[PDB]
């Protein structure tokens, strides 16, 4: 069971920097959510752009 | 670290989300994806909040 991903050592690194410099304008109380909110604000984008805004299907 | 906490579910939703869009997206990897996504972030801040210039930590 995965529960990360890999985005790299200087990667992390600017997310990081970024995170503190902007967090508190942009509402995210933790790191965490910050991550959680642009990685699903890609994916309702990509639901948009690509199946007719609704959700994507798991493959079973 | 290399790596961010997404939680199962989510991680599940991005793997999906990149297999059914990554050709178009022009992402031969799923890192090559999740790293885009990324940084399409950072600079959507940077330029909000930075006049689009790369960040840098207090010192």
């Amino acid at each position: 069971v995965k529960m990360t991903v890999t985005v790299g050592e200087e990667r992390r690194a600017r997310l990081r920097t970024a995170y503190t410099l902007t967090h508190l304008q942009e509402g995210h109380r933790t790191f965490s959510g910050f991550i959680a909110a642009a990685l699903d604000a890609e994916v309702q984008r990509l639901e948009q752009r690509y199946n007719e805004g609704r959700r994507f299907e798991n493959a079973e």
